[PDB]
């Protein structure tokens, strides 16, 4: 009972975007994937029109490899990028992510969105308050203790070493000096310095890394200048304007 457009060819690269938007990440990734990649599966979520067959439910992956390779199933697409909104959808994501990890462990391209304010309880020498807010998982007031799991798996928390080692359990004490695959960070409207600190700490930058933050923090909202400022420079990060 839902609409969902999709168009894959030779299983190049899966691109899931439910009601996306140009903004800046789109104009930045556009040329990034258009210059580094090409002929990639293009799909997106559409509004309800008329009962045709069934509801999307983010099942185009199999629905495609099956409705096309019905004759014989070999293997789905390795890469997969899912773009969501700043609202929240642990459900839709739960199916997508689960479908990915279950579809193929060794993935190349992968984008995480809806990055919640909460952070995997850990200890870092980033700031004297980092650990505080890390265990507080509030950043504006957000009561949740029995969802930290469904969030790290669905919401896709920012904490890389956490989720990573939580889904691979192979992470080492050293993660610096790493680059090859493709990935991008989306959301982090609340905290942005968290990813910049915990991100640069490893000095690792995949062949294609991007950062798209909004700004809804307690102070971020107060100073609209800083907000719009970051957004602009963010869209010009990869390509500066004349």
């Amino acid at each position: 009972m839902s609409q969902l457009f999709k168009s894959f060819d030779a299983s190049e690269k899966t691109q899931l975007i439910c009601f996306p938007f140009a903004g800046g990440y789109s104009a930045s990734f556009r040329p990034l994937h258009a210059f580094l990649q090409g002929e990639c599966e293009m799909l997106a979520a559409e509004p309800p029109g008329h009962g045709t067959n069934q509801t999307s439910a983010i099942e185009d992956l199999e629905e495609l490899t099956d409705l096309y390779k019905q004759e014989l199933n070999l293997r789905p697409d390795r890469p997969f990028v899912l773009f969501g909104h700043s609202m929240g959808g642990m459900i839709t994501f739960r199916l997508a992510q689960k479908l990915e990890r279950e579809g193929i462990f060794p993935q190349a391209v992968i984008i995480s969105a809806i990055q919640p304010p909460h952070i995997q309880r850990k200890k870092v020498s980033h700031l004297p308050d980092d650990q505080f807010l890390d265990h507080i998982i509030q950043l504006g007031g957000m009561p949740a203790e029995l969802v930290e799991n469904k969030e790290v798996m669905s919401f896709f928390l920012p904490s890389f070493r956490s989720d990573y080692r939580a889904l691979e359990q192979f992470e080492l004490y050293d993660l610096a000096q790493i680059q090859s695959p493709v990935h991008v960070f989306n959301g982090l409207d609340d905290k942005k310095c968290i990813r910049d600190a915990e991100g640069w700490k490893k000095w690792a930058k995949d062949i294609t890394f991007h950062q798209f933050d909004g700004g809804h923090m307690f102070l971020l909202s107060q100073t609209e200048e800083v907000a719009e400022r970051i957004f602009a420079i963010l869209n010009q990060h990869p390509i500066i304007q004349p």
